[PDB]
């Protein structure tokens, strides 16, 4: 029981609101 995805990206910029 899966399922596919596509579409990648790392267009995680400014963490300003964010944490890593």
């Amino acid at each position: 029981k899966k399922a596919v995805i596509n579409g990648e990206q790392i267009r995680s910029i400014s963490d300003l609101h964010q944490t890593l």
